């Protein structure tokens, strides 16, 4: 409807796939080669299914920062023959509040669904599902089942990953340009 919009949907319609677990189906980000993001509640093993199509996981690594704390972020590398678009010049340098973010989701349950959550808070700390977890983002949109790895974006930046929500609020997972680095 906008240019927040058109950013989200240039991302959805190059960066996503939907992957499945044992533990569900979840919107994933590609973000360059094979590697892409998924909520660490996935619970990624040795093979993933990626658009309904059996795939070897090469590594995946739960990220958590340097007091050993969760960020709820896996990075996984995919066994696929083909790479993504790289996006990591629009991941941002530093931990920031932000305007006017959309949340993207695409599963079976919920295909090219948009929501506009509004200004997105540096929250910090969230205790999520029990596990204490760092570099939360905070928007008050009533988020619901479903829509965990949902891409969180301005225009110009992909900045996390939706990981939950209190049925008030939703939460995601910081995205940094400096866990992409090779």
């Amino acid at each position: 409807m906008g240019p927040g919009f058109d950013f989200a949907q240039a991302i959805m319609k190059k960066n996503t796939v939907i992957a499945r677990t044992e533990k569900g189906e979840f919107t994933m980000l590609g973000v360059y080669d094979r590697v892409a993001v998924i909520p660490t509640h996935a619970s990624v093993g040795e093979i993933i299914y990626i658009n309904d199509v059996e795939t070897r996981v090469l590594d995946a690594c739960a990220l958590r920062d340097l007091t050993d704390t969760n960020l709820e972020i896996t990075i996984v590398k995919l066994d696929r023959n083909q790479k993504f678009r790289d996006i990591r010049h629009f991941l941002p340098r530093c931990e920031d509040d932000y305007n006017d973010a959309v949340l993207s989701v695409h599963t079976s349950k919920f295909p090219n669904m948009y929501i506009p959550v509004g200004q997105v808070t540096n929250y910090g700390f969230l205790n999520l599902g029990g596990t204490p977890t760092h570099r939360i983002l905070m928007y008050n949109f009533p988020t619901r089942a479903g829509q965990c790895g949902g891409v969180v974006t301005t225009t110009g930046k992909v900045i996390g990953i939706h990981v939950g929500g209190n049925g008030a609020q939703g939460f995601a997972a910081m995205l940094l340009h400096s866990y992409f680095t090779d």
